[PDB]
């Protein structure tokens, strides 16, 4: 079921950017295919241009990895819409915690 406010994002990820990190999960996805949207520091606010999400699949991808040395937990806001044409967004706060890279 789509119910998990907290999320995890690796740091110092190396490979091919932009790169995907984790899928998103809302809630209204129990009545109609809901699409996503993102806004807040990391997307539109400084640092602007870091995280990006697919309003269709809800895949959370980023152009820049995270850094525990800088921030241990990032926070973003998102909106929801019905792939049918009806808006179903709501002030949703997504919490993204940082986790040790695959290196350990």
């Amino acid at each position: 079921d789509w119910v998990i406010p907290p999320i995890s994002c690796p740091e110092n990820e190396k490979g091919e950017f932009p790169k995907n990190l984790v899928q998103i999960k809302s809630n209204r996805d129990k009545e109609t295919k809901v699409f996503y949207s993102i806004t807040g520091q990391g997307a539109d606010k400084p640092p602007v241009g870091v995280f990006i999400i697919e309003r269709e699949t809800g895949w959370l991808k980023v152009t820049q990895p995270l850094d525990r040395e800088a921030i241990a937990k990032y926070i973003l806001y998102s909106h929801a819409v019905s792939s049918n044409g009806e808006a179903v967004e709501d002030p949703m706060e997504i919490v993204i915690t940082v986790t040790d890279q695959n290196d350990n």
